[PDB]
């Protein structure tokens, strides 16, 4: 029953996703708000702890006690220059406990501090409960994914997050490996198969090159930008619309925190529409000083607004190829991961770089990692019997 069942969890920087492989198919499990992905957010309020959508939904109202980006801290020492640099950009406090970072917040009127694995365990507990509500029984066996570049300390702290969350961690597998498994790229028989995974998420960009030799995965190269993602594109739309409001009304809205956040969420939404329509409409009632902001933008203008950022995704692709010592024509498969890979200009830039090549994109790119993890979790639990 429950003991013969296992889930796959993509514990993402900005979003997490849970899948289950049963009756010959993967089911990506929708949360209680009907969302197939859940924000990797934990909010501490005057009455409760919120996880996911409810936590992300109140971020503007409670920024000091709304934790996100715990994955950027997990398995790292406080003195790590990555931690010291990132800390300057978070509204929540990060403290030092014997060279280990802890996120410090106010919860039920009291000061509490949590290890990154404790924050990540609350996100994992949510994914576990989402799977349990779907299945109708508790599932505790899980495969959890991590970036291919995670070292041993980061892998161990992710496993620890799983244990705190009440999960039996069958295996910690690499995100690009789970994505290649999702497409069955490890079951093409014999011979070395070179796979490039192009993963453009909400806050990070990862390029991975893998060689699959008779089911055995080998990481040949990892490249990318840990601070490039979908939210930078939301921000480029924000600056455009702030400048358009100034042209129409001779008013600068950039200092009105509420106006900027309402514009930001509307921009994120319009950006998604621009992936399947050639225009998107913004409909903001009383954006600033009672002024409605009913406007639109073409996909052509959005592409211009992010042109440099879209083009910058090709440098880590080239870098990964040189590190792996492979030319473009030596790559057998191209895989899209991360919601931002739905952007047509991004697909076009990658396909053109690979000389008109087809892309593996039939699986929801924000779901491919959990999909593969769910497949692996099923194989692993079956071998355990
Ligand atoms: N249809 C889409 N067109 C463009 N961007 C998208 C789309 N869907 C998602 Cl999710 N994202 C973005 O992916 C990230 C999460 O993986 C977020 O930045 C989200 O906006």
């Amino acid at each position: 029953m429950a003991k013969a069942a296992a889930i796959g969890i993509d514990l993402g920087t900005t979003y997490s996703c849970v899948g289950v492989f049963q009756h010959g198919k993967v089911e990506i499990i929708a949360n209680d708000q009907g969302n197939r992905t859940t924000p990797s957010y934990v909010a501490f309020t005057d009455t409760e702890r919120l996880i996911g959508d409810a936590a992300k939904n109140q971020v503007a109202l409670n920024p000091q006690n709304t934790v996100f980006d715990a994955k950027r801290l997990i398995g790292r020492k406080f003195g790590d220059p990555v931690v010291q640099s990132d800390m300057k950009h978070w509204p929540f406090q990060v403290i030092n406990d014997g060279d280990k970072p802890k996120v410090q917040v106010s919860y039920k009127g009291e000061t509490k501090a949590f290890y990154p694995e404790e924050i990540s365990s609350m996100v994992l507990t949510k994914m576990k409960e989402i799977a349990e509500a779907y299945l109708g029984y508790p599932v505790t066996n899980a495969v959890i994914t991590v970036p291919a570049y995670f070292n041993d300390s980061q892998r161990q702290a992710t496993k620890d997050a799983g244990v705190i969350a009440g999960l039996n961690v069958l295996r910690i597998i690499n995100e690009p490996t789970a994505a290649a498994i999702a497409y069955g790229l490890d079951r093409t028989g014999k011979g070395e198969r070179n796979v490039l995974i192009f993963d453009l998420g909400g806050g990070t960009f990862d390029v991975s090159i893998l060689t699959i030799d008779d089911g055995i995965f080998e990481v040949k190269a990892t490249a990318g930008d840990t601070h490039l993602g979908g939210e930078d594109f939301d921000n480029r739309l924000v600056n455009h619309f702030v400048e358009e409001f100034k042209r129409k009304h001779k008013k600068d809205i950039s200092q009105n925190k509420r106006a900027v956040r309402r514009l930001r969420t509307a921009c994120e939404r319009a950006k998604r529409t621009l992936s399947s329509s050639t225009q998107a409409s913004l409909e903001i009632d009383s954006l600033f000083e009672g002024i409605d902001f009913y406007t639109s933008i073409t996909r052509a203008r959005f592409e211009e607004l992010c042109s440099d950022l879209f083009r910058s995704t090709l440098e880590p692709v080239e870098k990964a190829l040189r590190d792996a010592k492979l030319d473009k024509a030596q790559i057998h498969d191209l895989v899209l991961v991360g919601g931002s890979t739905r952007i047509p200009k991004v697909q076009k830039l990658l396909q053109d770089f690979f000389n008109g090549r087809d892309l593996n994109k039939s699986i929801n790119p924000d779901e491919a990692v959990a999909y593969g993890a769910a497949v692996q979790a099923a194989i692993l639990i079956k071998s355990t019997r």
